[PDB]
């Protein structure tokens, strides 16, 4: 038995967080953890979002589970914006559109989509694509967002970001060796530093340093497979609110 | 009363078509015509598509109605590919994804999406985007397609292609004055000639001259608002199969 409050305050002081929410999940398996964290993430969002908020959302399996658990809230003037594009160049679907739809619906608004892949083949195309005024507006809304909600990814073989046709096998091998994970599809190492300036320069979406400026940058993540990823993310100070299970919390404190 | 067979053979000889299918629609209103043409289009597709076919589909209100009326067919080895991207930069939705999903489902396959807008801000970005190998593959499948299904659009104020954030007001004014319509979002005049090489050079999707090479290039269109558009399309020889109502057929013969 962990005093979840004790673990929370330890994480808060260790990583300089505004809030650490240690959620009880009875078993250490990833599915079970994720389910419990997604549930509390949805409750936290419902409690937190208020009139006039600009809310940035990520995508992926965690974010879709949170979305699926969202319940409506009577708020006015809320904007919900996609923080990174979710277009795939493979048959694999990110469900980014469905995820943001569910969040926007909860908050009585319509989704502000970012209708792009997150990674492009080269920095020249990225720079030409990002200059489209519609894209610029969406990226600027992502910067304005006072609330950002995301997870951290892994570099496992079946990592979603390795299945979307973005990367060649040399790049995947590099990331598997040199990154611990991604936030919004930007890859960092164990110290939170950007792994590859070249790959980062091919990416359209919220910049990691911009997350540090927000009223709430909320990281929802847990499981043994994400311990190192979370540690990197927190070391980089990319989130000020952490929603985590007690197994993973203990692993980080230890 | 029109002998629909007589009108058909007249259109066939007038425009050098492989097939003209004159569909009876009792009233001249656009909704009524479109419904009847969409229904027969779905039946024609069901009858026509066979094992191994590569089928290219367009999008828009006509194409979505056809899609909604499609019934399944037990065929093997069929590919269904999007002929032009359907991403919008406004809140207006083309339903391109839902349209191709319904066609692919009918033909026992999964959609080959073109995850792009059809028009880009400038020719430089278009050229850089089209070089992505995934995009190249989809465009090449569109060229390989032995069956292409499309409508022709108008240049009315509420034309779908004027509502997607592609064009500034100067460009819309130019197109309204100088084009009669579009096939797959490429604009032509009354003689079937491309209106603007500049706008055409900003467009990713099936090239009009490539439609002329296919076993079946199927144009489904009717209504007084599309008479001039259809005439331009047929004058350019972009379709070898026409599905049209008897009101519009009479207007073209007259
Ligand atoms: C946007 C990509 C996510 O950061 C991550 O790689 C995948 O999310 P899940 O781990 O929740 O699938
Ligand atoms: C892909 C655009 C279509 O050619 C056309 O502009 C619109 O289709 P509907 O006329 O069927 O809406
Ligand atoms: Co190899
Ligand atoms: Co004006
Ligand atoms: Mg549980
Ligand atoms: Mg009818
Ligand atoms: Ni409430
Ligand atoms: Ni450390
Ligand atoms: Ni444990
Ligand atoms: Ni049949
Ligand atoms: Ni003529
Ligand atoms: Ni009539």
């Amino acid at each position: 038995f962990e005093d979840l409050d004790a673990l929370g305050s330890i994480l808060e002081e260790k990583y300089g967080l505004l809030e650490a929410h240690v959620v009880f999940s009875p078993t250490p398996d990833y599915a079970g953890i994720t389910h419990d964290l997604s549930r509390y993430g949805a409750e936290y969002m419902h409690e937190t979002v208020k009139d006039g908020d600009i809310v940035g959302v990520s995508w992926g399996t965690t974010m879709y589970q949170i979305a699926q658990n969202m319940q409506p809230k009577q708020v006015k003037g809320v904007e919900v914006v996609q923080l990174k594009g979710g277009i795939s160049h493979s048959r694999v679907n990110t469900y980014s559109a469905e995820t943001i739809q569910l969040f926007a619906e909860a908050f009585q608004t319509m989704p502000r989509y970012l209708p792009l892949p997150v990674v492009f083949d080269n920095a020249d195309v990225k720079r030409m694509v990002e200059k489209d005024r519609h894209i610029e507006r969406i990226i600027e809304m992502g910067k304005q967002a006072n609330i950002a909600l995301f997870t951290v990814g892994t570099v496992r073989d079946e990592a979603l970001l390795f299945r979307l046709g973005y990367f060649n096998e040399e790049e995947k091998a590099l990331l598997k060796k040199q990154a611990v994970g991604d936030i919004c599809s930007r890859f960092f190492d164990a110290k939170g530093n950007i792994c590859s300036s070249a790959i980062n320069d091919r990416t359209i979406g919220v910049e990691l340093q911009d997350l540090r400026l927000k009223e709430r940058s909320i990281l929802v993540a847990g499981g043994s497979r994400k311990v190192s990823s979370i540690h990197g993310a927190l070391t980089g100070k990319y989130a000020n609110v952490l929603i985590i299970d007690q197994h993973t919390a203990r692993a980080l404190v230890n």
